[PDB]
């Protein structure tokens, strides 16, 4: 059923997802505490800056991830292509994550992730594309800033627009919600469930542009349940220590005194690029 | 589940002709002809679109008059989210309430939450996505809905194909697609889903719109919908009674050439109305 | 040997004839003792329909089996375009051909009458060759090239037989490697565009309508290249029906025979007056 | 009838990979990894694409090279609307002609009249009208078409799922309208029927463009092709031979993902292609 | 009188026309069997390579070339640039082609070719085109497609073009003609020449990309009586051998056997341009 992949998602809230490339950044990850690697052909700062069609990693780079820690095992397929998604599945991952990151195999349908075993992440700029990936089976939504350039300001734009939409839900006159959800043009069983239940109804991490503790913390006193981390580890001057920052960062996000000292002396921060 | 239940009940007019009446007498006139149901409002509505005004719920007193003059179901006809209309329909004790776009609209962005109510709702819709929305609102009946007022068939053809036409497509549609196409009709994923398993609309679906004539009905049938409103075409022709008749005929005998000559026969004056191209 | 063949071989039997509008059977008397080919049953005559509005529709069948009853050449009946109820009616009264008719009110803006599923014979109208051989493709077996309804001016007639007949034209030296593509153009089944080619003339009978008036105006159209003429409004809006429906058969007869258009058009009385649309 | 024989050859290719080839070097590579048939042009479309310059029909001798180092049937390409190009193709003995988009266009309003000529043609197409048009000039098989020479699979499957949505629409469509939609195709409306009635493509349709791994070529058979063209996605590949192979049993094995693991596995480097 | 120049250029029919620039290269062509050699300043390639403004050659090159060959010899004129065309006259050459590949002198005018007495080629697009040349006096029209890039496709379109509007006129109501000829801006006499006689009233070659035997003998195929070869050869990789091979698909163009033997290992062709 949904539910258990939904409920399968809920032991990852309060975590950092790191995005790995090889077996190397994947023992990184786990030794800074992440609770989950993504194993994908290039971190997305690399996507953007070099281009060239990002497809699904080769099965063998996975099965090396895979055997390399002990923590849950995410990995990247292209939207839309669900034979990506039927090879990750076969290969014994634990979550693939549908991802814009990579290059777009279908525009106008993604994936029918109720077809699977394993969990699905779905990025999401907004509570209507949420609720439709969510209807299609994502039991985890990512709600994405910008991938690969070190700026958080679309995340926080997105994380924004997606809480403040729930919020404006709930407190919404009934009669006016059949409108709401063809406004959102997302199915209206979920809209009310949505509604009801107060929250996005799976998990909702951050992603886009997190480089720095300060970010990771940010993300978290905004309400999102944990962040992914793509570029601003593995393009920075000191991969473990900020990873570890990071991971101390999202634990601790109420605490500006651990904040101060995560962050004190970390090196280098990826530069990134303004847009 | 109680919306199932009202569902179940409009099953009855299936092959049925549902007549606008304004008064007592137009009501024996549609009940004598055979129709399912009479339809109360303030004026039909060629008379609306020829005089303007804001057109209202009729006064409770002229739904009690038509609703004691017959035996047959009685719906009547409220705006566009005036739920306050419709409870006090509820509360006369009708069969039905027509949320009707012939009346002048009482909010632009809503529609009654219908299942609030007790008794089932009849809807207009043009395609299937707005269908599908008051379906979810709680229609229990969908009028599929051309011109009003003008006797011309053109635009009920034009939607009536719509809707169905668009049920045939999403019948044999890849299932990974819906997603996408439930989307791009603003319609609940879980009534598109429902509508693809049935092939048809999951609640009775009549059409309405510049039905004037015998053949006009036979028509509506014959592309595949349940039954037919008539609102201006009998009460504005010349010889309401036999046409009446005529046209509940035709509805019985959709698909009999030899019987719709026989009722199309001699029948007067059919409703000038006006095209508006 | 096949069904539709039948169908075109009886609207065959039509060349060199007159059909005219009729709204009752005195008008049909008239019709028939003038000569005419057939009479077309109309609830109000195209001039009618213009000026005073209101949705047009198919005769009710009471009239229809009047003008049968009082003439014995061929009777013809408009249905609105897409009502194929209506037509299935008139085709159940034993009428002799259909016309799927744009001065009647469209029923259907998308789509026509599936003509193969009737038993007798349909006449289309059409402006141009693409449209004339999509309606035969959908099964009409006689094909009306319109120019204006109503109006008694003959210049959208002109317009619209010179662009069938021209594309006709066209078709007979065409490059057999480039009618694939004129197909696609023309928006029509390719099998009837190389018909047409290799007949090098419309697959079925081709009439004129819209806006003949005087006898000079229907030779006109035989000198063009069509097998017949509609007259809507021109003989019934005018001073003197009865004589002018006689001089407009004789000039499609006589059509090229100018003494005879001479005769047959002196003394005519007042023409229908129409109206200059530019 | 002619035709239906020419349809009837074409059929025999179904379940198969057909895979470009420039010279005698990779048709062996293609035959030996288990190519249904080898397609010779002058340059993959990546190097087409890339490098600019009219593209022809291969010199006569390089086709005679390919042709007697393989067994299996060979195809070459010819501009589209360059009959003569045809002619001399059809005149070296090959078993297929593509009049192919990839080539530099010789004729932008007409394609070559294909039922003049003995060979089955192949045609591409990015939806159904276009298949139907080349259809009733004679093109015994289909090739739905996305982008040529970027390795980027995203234009395939838009016209994959248009032309097979298309086919499915027709299904279940009120027989009436058919009239109109075969108007709106642009398309013979006896040919719309005949798709109707058979609820498929009238003739073969494999899939072309971007195909650059195993899984790109499963995921066209799993959205109902027949069959897929490879024509950069080997060749500009780290391994040619492996990556072949592999595709070749995607294609045979499109609904096993077990299998598709196991011939992804440590592949080498695809080609990187374009993001347009 | 115009008929004597029209009747000579019957002679060249079947034949090919080759560029040249200088006396090497007239030689080529008449060995491979040109009908005649076209003296310029530089092929198209070169021309639309290079840029500048391109004229008349030398007189002195072009008595090179004279002397250098014993078939017909013809030569570009800027067009309008009537002056030029009394050099070329003087100088004893065959045909003057008013060519549009050299930088236009009048914008407004060509040459009243009428008043020579050696015959013009001029080029064309359209049917129109080649009706106003031909009244200017040209007795040989050069269907011309883009020059100097090895794409046929122009050549295709406009040799369609001209031929297919001639067929249409073959078969139009007389009554039409008038108008006819005012849309083709065209002289309503020589539209009804065009008529009465079914095709061209003056020789028609095809030019602009044939760079193949296959390219030569579809313009044939497609009705023209020659081909002009202005680049095809000469920026080749075996001139001698592709000019003979171009000579024999014209001369044989309905025989997919000889166009196999001749087009069979014949080197590099003009790479060329895909505009």
């Amino acid at each position: 059923p949904f539910s258990v992949k939904v409920g399968l998602a809920q032991m990852l809230r309060g975590g950092v997802i790191m995005d790995v490339v090889n077996a190397e950044q994947a023992r990184i990850a786990e030794e800074a505490g992440a609770c989950a690697v993504m194993a994908l052909e290039r971190v997305p700062a690399d996507i953007r800056a070099q281009g060239g069609v990002a497809r699904m990693s080769d099965p063998q780079m996975i099965k090396e991830i895979k055997q390399a820690v002990t923590i849950p095992v995410m990995a990247k397929a292209r939207i839309g292509h669900f034979v990506e998604a039927q090879i990750l599945e076969a290969i014994g991952i634990d979550y693939i994550d549908e991802s814009e990151v990579l290059t777009l195999a279908d525009e106008d349908h993604h994936i029918n992730k109720h077809n699977f075993r394993i969990p699905f992440v779905c990025g999401c700029r907004n509570l209507g594309e949420a609720l439709r990936r969510i209807r299609e089976g994502a039991a985890m939504i990512r709600t994405k800033g910008e991938a690969g350039t070190g700026n958080i300001i679309e995340a926080v734009r997105h994380v924004r627009s997606v809480n403040g939409d729930i919020r404006v839900l709930r407190n919404m006159d009934d009669d006016e919600v059949f409108t709401f959800a063809k406004k959102l043009a997302a199915p209206y069983d979920l809209v009310m469930q949505t509604k009801q239940l107060g929250r996005l109804p799976v998990v909702q991490f951050a992603a886009g542009g997190v480089a720095t503790p300060a970010d990771a913390a940010l993300m978290m006193q905004l309400g999102c349940d944990g962040v992914f981390v793509g570029s601003g580890i593995f393009k920075s001057g000191d991969p473990a220590r900020r990873a570890r920052a990071i991971v101390q960062a999202v634990t601790h996000y109420s605490d500006p005194e651990m904040l101060v000292e995560v962050s004190c002396g970390l090196g280098e921060a990826m530069v990134g690029i303004n847009l």
